[PDB]
DNA sequence: GGCCCTCTTTAGGGCCTC
């Protein structure tokens, strides 16, 4: 019933990020939203701790006008209260690791939408930053467009959400925080929806 | 941004991770 015997030790931590283009090479990181989560006493699980960041572009980095215009990122505001892609995963690290100790598990494995995306990105940023003993697994993730397509049906976040019962306003959409949040609750639903329906504990599905 | 589909090509709009 513990967080750390659902996913073969595996902590996840959900994980969205707001670029300035497609490339996780050569654009910059603007922004980034972590979600780790907690199991209660009955199994069921919920969203833990959350931390955000405005980045600062990485010196050299490449941005592109269209994909500013998605998020309405403005680089050059100064009152963005932006901070090097440095500090933002070092703390997002330390918070990680922290609860990585603390709930028995073995390493961190992002959570995300179109999870690619984001873990490229997160891996581009902290090899820029030289940031040492990374948490996160290099190559697995749990991506939940793929988790929504199983258990909903739907692979778009916003119909994803929607079609599981969640509240999800497009007035809010798009923007980092909303996102991860979202998405934190989205696979929440998701994994207990599974032993909701006696799909988890292994030992249930066998019954009858 | 650009590939893809089609009620296509002398084009528009869906894609839905930025
Ligand atoms: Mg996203
Ligand atoms: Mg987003």
């Amino acid at each position: 019933t513990g967080l750390c015997d659902r996913f073969r030790g595996f902590y996840p931590v959900v994980i969205d990020v707001e670029t300035a283009g497609f490339n996780a090479k050569t654009d910059a990181l603007l922004e980034i939203a972590a979600i780790t989560l907690k199991m209660d006493e009955q199994g069921w699980l919920m969203p833990d701790t959350t931390l955000h960041f405005h980045v600062e572009p990485f010196v050299g980095a490449n941005l592109q006008p269209e994909a500013l215009a998605f998020n309405g990122i403005d680089p050059n505001d100064p009152d963005r209260g932006a901070v090097s892609e440095y500090e933002a995963l070092h703390e997002i690290f330390k918070v990680v690791r922290k609860g990585i100790k603390a709930s028995g598990c073995n390493r961190a494995i992002m959570v995300a939408h179109n999870a690619n995306f984001d873990h490229s990105f997160m891996m581009a940023a902290a090899e820029r930053a030289s940031l040492k003993r990374n948490p996160f697994h290099p190559f697995a993730t749990f991506d939940t467009a793929a988790l929504a397509g199983l258990a909903l049906g739907q692979t778009v976040l916003s119909k994803a959400c929607q079609t599981a019962g969640m509240d999800f306003d497009s007035t809010q959409a798009h923007s980092a925080l909303y996102d991860t949040e979202r998405t934190a609750v989205l696979f929440c639903e998701i994994v207990n929806r599974w032993k909701r329906l006696g799909g988890w504990p292994l030992s249930a599905a066998e019954e009858v």
